[PDB]
């Protein structure tokens, strides 16, 4: 009918644009994660990524390179990188994971 | 290394980790996507997602940074951070900073 098929790639993307949309709309402005915004995130989902989900406040200050308290879009993305990257980086390591 | 099963925001990861892989895979260099690896993805997949393939190259050097030309898995990284971003972003103004 109609709902044009993106590609897999723009799905993709946009599958972790609304859901970041969701989360920066909870606080103040649907276009940065605030800290608790943040939390909710990795408190919410992340399973058995990013386990200490305790210690996010430690990672909020490392992706807000800048340290302003706003995780815009490009700075909250830095987390979906290290995901993709703890999917094989569990160590690197010793006593890592085949 | 390697390798488990996962929820939601860890299967969207996966799925572009997997388009990461069979990219990264061609030449090999199973880690790093060399300019016949990282070229052929903005000519096949994108399509309409941003734009400007033709100076793929201008894109490139500002992705390599680390000067081995070697698109690494975290230069690489970025570009899918560009094009999520793109959706939004018109290339507005250009991403530069020290
Ligand atoms: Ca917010
Ligand atoms: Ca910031
Ligand atoms: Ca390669
Ligand atoms: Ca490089």
């Amino acid at each position: 009918m109609a709902a044009e098929p993106l590609t897999e790639l723009e799905e993709s993307i946009e599958t972790v644009v609304t859901t970041f949309f969701t989360f920066a709309r909870q606080e103040g402005r649907k276009d940065s994660l605030s800290v608790n915004e943040f939390k909710e995130l990795v408190t919410q989902q992340l399973p058995h990524l990013l386990k200490d989900v305790g210690s996010l406040d430690e990672k909020m200050k490392s992706l807000d390179v800048n340290q302003d308290s706003e995780l815009k879009f490009n700075e909250y993305w830095r987390l979906i990188g290290e995901l993709a990257k703890e999917i094989r980086k569990k160590k690197d390591l010793k006593i890592r994971k085949k």
